[PDB]
């Protein structure tokens, strides 16, 4: 293909209730969409970064910024261009891993629909949906919590992950091991908020059989994670420190993780993803889909490569509701714990112009 | 897709001139190969078996005989195929990668040709053109070598690999180091002639400076290559011993190997062999393609799979001529040491019937 | 004590000659600077991003941004603030690094010259001046390095080190050693230019006896710099990789790293500097400070710091002139190889005001 | 700085209540105090020896005689002196860390007072207040011991420490545990009273959930602590041992410690306590003040010292009458389980010459 453009597109959805990590608490959501045109077809590509760097270094205006006078630029100036070819081509370009993803994302699904391909095929996708389970924030009531644990459950969610943070540990585990018994789905998410000095608080979670406890240290601690595994029963799980399939393999061979969440924005895009994916098969470490409170145009790509063969567990997958009101695509339904991988060629996915933009606050052209 | 039916086909082409390894000396190459049939179009496989089990336990007809009883059904009585499901449905049975990898080939080019993607598109290709070497037999003389090797470096060949086996070490070397100078990539490779006990032997090219020392031992001798790798100064080279991904990732993690020869077909198809690549690639291991003789057909394939990111040696992506006198496809064309990627869709070649009739041995329709 | 904003200022300056590294080439510095203003009185930081990402994540605009909305919002929000402070208070922000760093630098400088103490002292000097080498680019010749090479020798330089890339690596050694002997301290950079495959080429420059092979690997391949080490002589030093003391403390323990470049700004302010410099020499790692082509705001705190006890190797820590004909504060000379360490309170220097109004292109003051 | 001279002022002062430890017994302290002068004013420094050498091997006319003629004999020929230079300064002399340190301190309190600096912002404190713990001596009988320990936790410290002894272990923490509950927060310290053959001893202890077990083994035997950390539960900490940065870096490395124990005299002065502190912190190790029974003296520099960023455990920073009746300083008084950080130039704080009177046994200049 030949870069025409793209279209950036700064979206803000309402929570249809706050989400609150250890990282603080999200009543709405604030996106950056690209649209890339070509001669041929466009293609949409979704960022991960929220407003704020939070979670990771990257955020909103950063991501638009570096897309605009950079990343962007610097594939237009390119003769031929190719979702692989994104990658060699951005190389100059130091970290923005998420924008790099979102970009190269918008490329990738200007690319297959052109091919009439669908995401899944490309990824290598081996079944046609796949269990869902569902990301629970921290409550300000234990039984607050319960209520929201139970609700999810009839929903028809498969598993569930509680976020931790130090002060609401031990005790909402208890609470919904307890209440809702030994046979759920069960595992935590720190986001980094503890330290190595409280592998004792967290070892306190040893007995509620959790399926692990994902990234309990901070991104640049492995060793550290390391020896945390060796402290605790509770399987290390990684998230924030999975930048790459490079990044998976360091982490593996150091004993640093057990199982690993991977984001596609994350590690810049979803064919390092794939990458992530064959690296930890090879090593025997399942991995699980990770969520950043996508639109129907993230958790369709989502599903996509959720599909692949070493997405072992159930992951952050939900249905378009469980934040959403509304969404800019058509929505994602939960059908029996699990979601239709999608057909049509590149995402199988569109936004509804009418909703998106009843969504849309800004919005610049790039050619 | 659906699959319709395989036909096999053998095939028996004339070598230039008897291509003599530790296992034997080679006239007439002896093929297998497969035609798949679809509603939309076909796709071709091809077989690195060879007549008989010394380069490994699979050959010409027991390949045959597998496909033909058990594979190719398998995937005719599925509803939907896709080169990546192919895997999975022949998973049941045990081994057969170059059986398997064949299958999943003609698969493949059918499925891209429907998509009007390339080999190398799917595959992830950056790259346009690839560096070749040419891989230079066991010689009954040294002149007569020192003459070859002189040879191809003429004719544009980047990188020399000279078969070896006792008797045929570190003279041969000795005399092209010797000859035809120092930087001069050379590499040599046993084809499993040695064992540890020779160590002292292939230490004895310590000195002369090769790129690397390929399966100096058995297949399933991993760890005595790491051993033996602490034994020498001549980066160890796995061919055999990679069977898979996971294979390779397991030789990595035992520091039995540094570079890595990629044989599609003896890891079970191409894709493995882009897991294999990937893997190696996030831990920093160089790979390079390895060849089996093949016709126009393997060699299309192998050359989009060569130009990926991670292939930083010349493979032994040698020119159609430099073994056969008439391809049953346009044949390859060295160019400044290079072979230029196939553009066109699945393989991007076929086979000129008459030319490949003329070849042809045998047939069966599979339905 | 309580800081009352912060001054956002873009200069640019001209080099006296184009620089030229593995990641590309620079006629000119583009900074961003920091005036702090507290009741105490002001303090001035220098950040070492550059106008793209191309040495790191960090770049001008980026760095500026998030200084303006999230770290400088944050010291003012608080009612009390120190350097040492400035960390925890800006944790919940990830990254940003090099913005932290200016940040805590303007803080520390304002706060040292309310105590009348200076950074050396702050930091723990123990000797009044340092021995300096010089980075030198990639060339376009040989010979044209080899004169360059020869000037900064007769200048006194003590060492020089050798910006590499593939395709100017084993030449460019070679031709130094050849010319100017094995007497000279000698060492190059990648600038992660390299990969593990390329461990061959780099085992050639084994027979020039290099101090040591700077972040030949990009910055998060650790495992693969100790393997590197492994493969090849010349002692692997990382500059890049070290973000923190705690990266130093992993790579150290991976073996991945003999000698620590320390860039106060790439690890996130001086204080953290320190700590690496602390941590480095309770493993008996040497180290040596880095340089981002800084002025004489940066150079000076840069002085300092490099007069600490373990800095036992000659530091990119050159005089003013090496890039600027005009630097905005004091200039930096260098005497008899030496540049002396820095005496007033807190950076000991500070701009020329009309000389900081002529490189000035942009100001913003950040208050509440 | 220059320095002008420095008096050397021997000091005794009735405990409370007699202290006892696997060393013996403390019914009075003899400690040796620093009156640094320099042209500009005084700086006050306090020296941890005891009488006799059963702690470590330096003991108060040790350090006198050490301090006389040779330390200060050393910093009276420089003509700067700087608190970072006294090592270097000194380095000549082997060991005598406590004296070097006690100097150390004078010299910088002084100095900060020069520039209006207290310790706590020389050190990088990132607190006002630091939560506290007591260290309770082995008790002739449990009852007796049960009372002490109430009486303490009454008074609001946040941490009871048991000094332990082989007879002296198991009980004492059993008895604790009845009866104070499992809440409190608790650990033991042998100073150096048990051998590695002592394991199952100590592993009796596991059941009790004690925070750490303090220098079990003797100072030198760090191998020893890596292999006794392996049979018992209990996380060993570290505090005869760890005599600098360094050796903290090496026992870490070793696997013989999880917790530090600092005191600033042990390893030779307030700013290698800083380095420790700091070295521990890149390891995950976490850290906490060591006591000496000082006077207000010492007890303010150590209580800024632990509002350092890795003092992450409460430490041994009594109030005042933990000890002393009468402390030679204004009194540190117990707020909330917590002792509020001096806000003063140096110290912070200085004695009070009546007082000071009182309690001195000898003085001399030497200039
Ligand atoms: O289900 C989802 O899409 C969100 C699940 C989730 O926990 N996401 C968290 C995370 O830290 O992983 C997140 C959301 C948005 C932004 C950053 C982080
Ligand atoms: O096919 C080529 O271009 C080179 C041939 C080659 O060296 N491969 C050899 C091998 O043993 O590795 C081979 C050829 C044919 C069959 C088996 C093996
Ligand atoms: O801070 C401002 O008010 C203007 C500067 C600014 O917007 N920086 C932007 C930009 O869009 O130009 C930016 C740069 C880098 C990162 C994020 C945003
Ligand atoms: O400042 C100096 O004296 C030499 C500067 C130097 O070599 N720094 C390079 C580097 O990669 O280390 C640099 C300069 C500016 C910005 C980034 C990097
Ligand atoms: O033993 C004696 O009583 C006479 C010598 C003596 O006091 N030794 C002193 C000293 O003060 O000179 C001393 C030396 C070494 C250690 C402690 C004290
Ligand atoms: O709280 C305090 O100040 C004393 C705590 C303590 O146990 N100190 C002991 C020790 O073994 O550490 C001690 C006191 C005086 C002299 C030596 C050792």
């Amino acid at each position: 293909m030949k870069l025409s453009g793209v279209e950036l597109r700064r979206v803000q959805m309402p929570l249809v209730a706050p989400f609150r990590t250890s990282f603080g608490t999200q009543s709405v959501r604030e996106l950056l969409l690209l649209r890339a045109v070509t001669p041929a077809g466009e293609g949409w590509g979704e960022c991960v970064t929220m407003a704020g760097p939070l979670y990771s270094s990257e955020y909103n205006d950063g991501a638009e910024h570096v897309l605009r006078h950079y990343l962007i630029p610097a594939l237009l100036a390119a003769e031929d261009i190719t979702a692989a070819k994104v990658t060699p081509l951005l190389a100059k370009f130091k970290g923005h891993r998420m924008a790099k993803g979102a970009l190269e994302m918008a490329v990738l699904d200007a690319e297959l629909r052109a091919h009439e391909r669908s995401f899944a095929a490309e990824l290598g996708s081996v079944r046609d949906s796949v269990p869902c389970g569902v990301s629970v924030g921290i409550m300000d009531t234990i039984p607050q919590l319960l209520d929201v644990v139970g609700g999810y459950l009839d929903e028809g969610y498969v598993r569930i992950k509680l976020k931790i943070e130090p002060g609401w540990d031990v005790e909402p585990v208890r609470a919904v091991r307890e209440r809702f018994g030994d046979d759920v789905l069960l595992q935590v998410d720190a986001n980094t908020a503890y330290t190595l000095g409280d592998a004792p608080q967290l070892a306190r979670l040893d007995p509620f059989g959790l399926l692990l406890i994902e990234q309990p240290l901070e991104e640049e601690d492995v060793l550290g994670h390391a020896e945390l595994a060796r402290r605790i029963q509770t399987p290390i799980c990684l998230d924030e420190s999975i930048v790459s399939a490079r990044a998976a393999a360091d982490a593996i061979k150091l004993g640093a993780v057990q199982i690993v969440n991977i984001k596609p924005g994350r590690v810049g895009g979803y064919l390092e993803a794939r990458r992530v994916h064959d690296v930890c098969a090879a090593h025997g470490i399942p991995v699980w889909c990770g969520g950043m409170i996508e639109t129907g145009l993230g958790r369709a790509a989502n599903v996509a490569l959720a599909s692949l063969p070493n997405f072992t567990l159930p992951g952050d997958t939900s249905a378009s509701d469980r934040f959403y009101k509304t969404d800019i695509t058509e929505p994602f339904v939960l059908s029996g714990g699990h979601l239709p991988v999608p057909t049509g060629p590149g995402l199988g996915v569109a936004p509804i112009p009418e909703l998106l933009d009843e969504v849309t606050t800004a919005k610049v052209w790039i050619g």
